[PDB]
């Protein structure tokens, strides 16, 4: 089966937040809002808010989740490639197979679907600080959109989903991403090609 990709606010009027990072060659995750797609570099920070119209029930969590984008692809699983499932980079919380990791939260919980065989990692959402009005999550990708074997350079789409405390949905959004080299530049690429 495929996970819905579909934009939903629900009650509490979800969605991202992206930094204005900028197209410079040293960047390392850049966000294209024209494209709705992140650009990052393997295993780079990727900063993400999370934003609501009004605080959700204790006891929500986000989850995030990646599938192939095209529709030849998308009932493949999305994995790491078999090189990078064996390097050995574990933070001990992490599988070695997962592609998208939480960084720098130790409540975060990674799943294996019993039944699609899927992977996600969702953590507890908590509101924000005294003086922000959002919160942000830290993920990292762990594998080249290019490595051979894995996303073999198929495009994925990041599915964040805001659920209740039994996974019910609450809300729902989405972003593609490519892990590369140069985000910098292929952004600008990319943007061009619209153009
Ligand atoms: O669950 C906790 N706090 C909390 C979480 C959320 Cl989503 C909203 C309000 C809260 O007070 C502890
Ligand atoms: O609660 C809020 N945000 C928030 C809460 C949680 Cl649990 C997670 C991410 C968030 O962005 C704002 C606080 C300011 N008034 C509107 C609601
Ligand atoms: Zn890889």
């Amino acid at each position: 089966s495929v996970p819905s990709q579909k934009t939903y606010q629900g009650s509490y009027g979800f969605r991202l937040g992206f930094l204005h990072s900028g197209t410079a060659k040293s960047v390392t995750c850049t966000y294209s809002p024209a494209l709705n797609k992140l650009f990052c570099q393997l295993a780079k920070t990727c900063p993400v808010q999370l934003w609501v119209d009004s605080t959700p029930p204790p006891g929500t969590r986000v989850r995030a989740m990646a599938i192939y984008k095209q529709s030849q692809h998308m009932t493949e699983v999305v994995r790491r490639c078999p090189h990078h499932e064996r390097c050995s980079d574990s933070d001990g919380l992490a599988p070695p197979q997962h592609l998208i990791r939480v960084e720098g939260n130790l409540r975060a919980e990674y799943l294996d679907d019993r039944n699609t065989f899927r992977h996600s990692v969702v953590v507890p959402c908590e509101p924000p600080e005294v003086g922000s009005d959002c919160t942000t999550i830290h993920y990292n990708y762990m594998c080249y959109s290019s490595c051979m074997g894995g996303m073999n350079r198929r495009p994925i789409l990041t599915i964040i989903t805001l659920e209740d405390s039994s996974g019910n949905l609450l809300g729902r959004d989405s972003f593609e991403v490519r892990v590369c080299a140069c985000p910098g530049r292929d952004r600008r690429t990319e943007e061009e090609n619209l153009r």
